């Protein structure tokens, strides 16, 4: 088990939204109120990271999720589709820039 979601979060109060088996469409249009609006879904889930390492288990009979990063703040990089086959590793910078690594 070494796949997963591992975020190393520098700035505070930032929070995510894993949306599973997401429209792939749908995600490229999206922007912070069209998924703020799907947070009542069943497939739909938000959290809040904590300073510093932060991993989530992903589900492996879902091979898809979209991922989407809501600071505190506008960045570049806020979203991103992941699979859980895979070890996906971000760090949210302190200048705000988001690196998958």
């Amino acid at each position: 088990i070494m796949d997963g979601l591992y975020i190393n979060n520098n700035i505070p109060k930032t929070k995510i939204v894993l949306e599973s088996k997401p429209d792939k469409n749908i995600f490229y249009s999206d922007n912070y109120q069209s998924i703020s609006q799907r947070a009542a879904d069943d497939n739909v889930k938000a959290l809040n990271l904590k300073t510093g390492k932060n991993e989530f288990p992903l589900d492996k009979d879902i091979k898809d999720y979209a991922l989407y990063f809501i600071l505190p703040k506008k960045t570049e990089n806020w979203k991103y589709l992941i699979s859980s086959d895979s070890v996906n590793e971000f760090t949210i910078k302190n200048d705000s820039s988001i690196e998958k690594d």
